């Protein structure tokens, strides 16, 4: 599913992540947008031989299992093709614990590099939330 940006807006409120660990509703909306383009299919393959799946690109190096990571974790215990489903509940559980293992978003490299400091509430303008 290619979500709409106040559609994701919508879903991520329903599903708690508006100021979770302190990040506002925008934080996560403009990390989605620069991680999948709002794309629940979305994957990209790493370096390192790990992959990032969904709309928050969660990595299978510590995450989720996708059966060809080696010496990887499963920390969120779901398969990482559970990150592709058109309901992001599953991406939002997992999400949550990502921002809490003690880096907060800066775990998201291009919410740090693209979202970090700006506007970020330009993300949610015009949406009925
Ligand atoms: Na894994």
């Amino acid at each position: 599913k290619v979500f709409g940006r106040c559609e994701l807006a919508a879903a991520m409120k329903r599903h708690g992540l508006d100021n979770y660990r302190g990040y506002s509703l925008g934080n996560w909306v403009c990390a989605a947008k620069f991680e999948s383009n709002f794309n629940t299919q979305a994957t990209n393959r790493n370096t390192d031989g790990s992959t990032d799946y969904g709309i928050l690109q969660i990595n299978s190096r510590w995450w989720c299992n996708d059966g060809r990571t080696p010496g990887s974790r499963n920390l969120c215990n779901i398969p990482c093709s559970a990150l592709l489903s058109s309901d992001i509940t599953a991406s939002v559980n997992c999400a949550k614990k990502i921002v809490s293992d003690g880096n907060g978003m800066n775990a998201w490299v291009a919410w740090r590099n693209r979202c970090k400091g700006t506007d970020v509430q330009a993300w949610i303008r015009g949406c009925r939330l």
